[PDB]
């Protein structure tokens, strides 16, 4: 087929390419950005959990120590 | 026509190069959306997990407050009086 025909669809075809390549650049950037921001939020939650998980074992410890001390007191009072 | 044969291969070249580009866009945004759901669901799980832990903390905090106050009350009675 014709060549004047060709350069015709050619200049167009370069355009469709030149837009897919751009959005290729976009969707890769997006994906990484969305990856980063989300794996950061997670490890931030997971840490508050172990923060909270171990704030809890310490309230438990405090409950046991409070009971230890105040029951020790009670006993010595009964034994005066 | 050898001309026809030449230009048809040239268009096939440009066509395929576009298709691979279009494929790449699709795979990437396919995998992006998939990973984004698996974690943000996992995120939700942790946010819930945190709600329950925060209830537990405020629960035990009150228990220890009540326990400290009646002990303090006992101690005070023996101090000065």
């Amino acid at each position: 087929q014709e060549g004047q025909r060709y350069q015709a669809l050619k200049a167009h075809a370069e355009e469709k390419l030149q837009l897919a390549n751009e959005e290729i650049a976009q969707v890769r950037s997006k994906a990484q950005a969305e990856a980063l921001a989300l794996q950061a939020s997670l490890r931030k939650e997971q840490m508050r959990i172990q923060s909270l998980e171990k704030t809890v074992e310490q309230k438990t410890k405090e409950n046991e120590e409070l009971t230890r001390i105040c029951d020790d007191l009670i006993s010595k009072m009964e034994k005066i």
